């Protein structure tokens, strides 16, 4: 099944993982109510997530996604939060389980943090029924999204499916709309979970 390797805090990748998780917390527009207040992550362990069948459904795709967008599949490293991550790197990302039903990715990791414990925060953390515990350990992973030809939109388009032609659905910010960008895929295999990280978030002073 799958192998979890921890990647060592002195590795260049580890540190690139890490920078791309700290430097994309943003402040969100409910002041913290579902993530939680916090300037900075602390990193407990960044681990790269190894499965042989997840890795065979991510290229299989990966392939017809290119050949269906002028031999280039449009690979984005973006992040997700969700209730699933046990499940998801052992099973994979699965649609089944804004945009309408999709699977949703930010490049903001304080955007995925929001979705950690489920939609706005959902009860908080198991053991204190808290959204923005400063104790237990949270993850979320930073994956490899196989974006091909993107339909871009500012506001609210809810599909079950990306359109005719697309793979998948990008929302971008603007004034008066999303505050941030989200992405959505409607197929799992359009995602592989590559890092895997465990943190906490900080109470700052
Ligand atoms: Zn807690």
């Amino acid at each position: 099944g799958t192998i979890l390797l921890d990647l060592a805090p002195e590795d260049k990748e580890y540190q690139s993982v890490e920078e791309e998780m700290q430097s994309t917390i943003r402040e969100h527009r409910d002041g913290g109510n579902a993530g939680g207040i916090f300037n900075r992550y602390n990193v407990i362990r960044i681990q790269k997530v190894v499965n042989k069948k997840l890795r065979e459904r991510f290229c299989h795709r990966q392939k017809e996604v290119s050949e269906e967008n002028h031999n280039h599949h449009n690979e984005r490293m973006l992040f997700h939060g969700s209730p699933f991550i046990n499940a998801i790197i052992h099973k994979g990302f699965d649609e089944r389980h804004m945009f309408g039903a999709g699977i949703y990715f930010a490049e903001n990791s304080s955007k995925s943090n929001q979705y950690v414990y489920g939609i706005g925060g959902g009860t908080g953390c198991p053991t204190h029924k808290d959204r923005s515990c400063y104790i237990c350990h949270r993850q979320m992973l930073f994956c490899r999204v196989t974006l091909g030809k993107s339909f871009l939109q500012f506001s609210t388009m809810k599909m079950a499916h990306a359109p005719p032609g697309h793979h998948s659905v990008i929302g971008r910010p603007s004034v008066n709309g999303l505050a941030y960008a989200e992405y959505v895929i409607y197929r799992g295999e359009q995602a592989y979970p590559e890092y895997l990280i465990t943190y906490q978030i900080m109470k700052p002073e």
